[PDB]
């Protein structure tokens, strides 16, 4: 078949757990950026986009939009979503805690500049009381080098491309959870996901007065 | 061994799909209800809550939280999840569609009044722009009685369900959109979901005041 296109706004927004999780598979894909709603629309009104709304990826002949079912396809067909049924649902139960942190990083740029403080003391402060010792309390208990089944999953993935966020928030946050740590070199370490965090690669930047407009001049 | 057990509130939030879904796969749930800010703390206190969050549901020895996640365990443990990767995929992309909307339902009667106006109107909007005309061309692009793979999937529960809230919300929305009508009878008429629909099922209310009030108690004492 083909590579898997991306269609998305050149930045991380919804799309960038996708390009890590297919990185961090050590899958080749191309990426068809949209400019301008013109782009969007045309997208749009070819019938691309189920609901209207990217992400979209063409992958395997099929156009899928929403993040999970792009997510649950690729964690499927590359064996990094477990082995067994409960497997899955710790796998589920760990990265869906994760996309609600995620979400909140990926509107932060979006709310009014007055707000924007209050939001990131309220991130800030579940990372630290919730999220984290959570994620810790999981690899503490069974002290194995993954999330889930003694290897590597799309949990610790996911895990991991958020510790690299919240390190760019505040560095101090992952300091007493050594485990988040330490995860965070192994799975950085590994070929496919150390490769995709070299300069050069279609990993994105934090989102910049540019691309905030850019997504606004759309919406 | 036993019935899975659904501690939530007392009404539908986040659980209505997850009683839906058990239901139509014919399986008998315990329900214990969330009443208080205690018997909130005493889950959080035994360890029960991964995110000191509910829906949480007891199920096959696991204390499962998040939707997605009780739900995926539920469709895939009662082969309601589509029978391959592909059929699962048309199957997340569709309900993570219904997902979206039913997350503004959700949060709907939780607005400040000022902001429940738009609100409303947006919901309305989408149900009558966006979701319904992509679920009538699916419908319509293959003819079959169910949306994916031509067997009762999660992703027909999902849309019954919402396609009930919609009628409850404005019974006129459905009016345009035949083939969606006609999914939400032949649904209905499933044995598991024809008893879920009787009156006196797990099958929960729409929010009124006392639920708010409720859940505005529990968690802002
Ligand atoms: C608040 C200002 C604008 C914010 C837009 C943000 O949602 C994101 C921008 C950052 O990348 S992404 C663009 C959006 N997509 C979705 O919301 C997909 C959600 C689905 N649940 C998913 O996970 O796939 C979009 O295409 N919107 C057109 C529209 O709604 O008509
Ligand atoms: C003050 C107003 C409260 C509104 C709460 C609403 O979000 C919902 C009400 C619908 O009945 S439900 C209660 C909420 N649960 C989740 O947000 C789970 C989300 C997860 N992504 C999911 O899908 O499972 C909750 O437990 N909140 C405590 C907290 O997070 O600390």
């Amino acid at each position: 078949a083909e590579k898997p296109k991306l269609h998305y706004f050149n930045g991380r927004g919804r799309m960038e757990s996708t390009r890590w999780l297919l990185a961090a598979a050590g899958v080749e894909f191309e990426e068809k950026f949209i400019k301008s709603a013109e782009d969007l629309d045309k997208l749009r009104n070819d019938g691309y986009l189920m609901f209207q709304q990217v992400p979209m990826v063409e992958i395997d002949g099929m156009k899928l939009v929403q993040t999970r079912a792009i997510l649950n396809y690729i964690a499927s067909k590359y064996n990094l979503y477990g082995k067994d049924i409960k497997e899955r649902a710790l796998i589920d139960m760990y990265i869906e805690g994760i996309a609600d942190l995620g979400e909140m990083i990926i509107m932060l740029p979006f709310c009014p500049p007055e707000e924007k403080d209050a939001k990131l003391a309220l991130i800030k402060e579940k990372i630290k009381n919730r999220y984290f010792p959570a994620f810790e309390k999981v690899l503490k208990s069974h002290g194995q080098d993954y999330l889930v089944g003694n290897k590597l999953s799309r949990a610790d993935i996911h895990l991991v491309e958020l510790l690299y966020y919240v390190e760019e928030l505040d560095s101090s946050l992952i300091s007493s959870f050594p485990l988040l740590k330490a995860l965070k070199t192994r799975i950085s370490n590994l070929p496919t996901v150390k490769k995709f965090l070299q300069p050069g690669s279609p990993r994105k930047p934090p989102p910049d007065e540019i691309y905030v407009r850019t997504v606004y001049n759309i919406f």
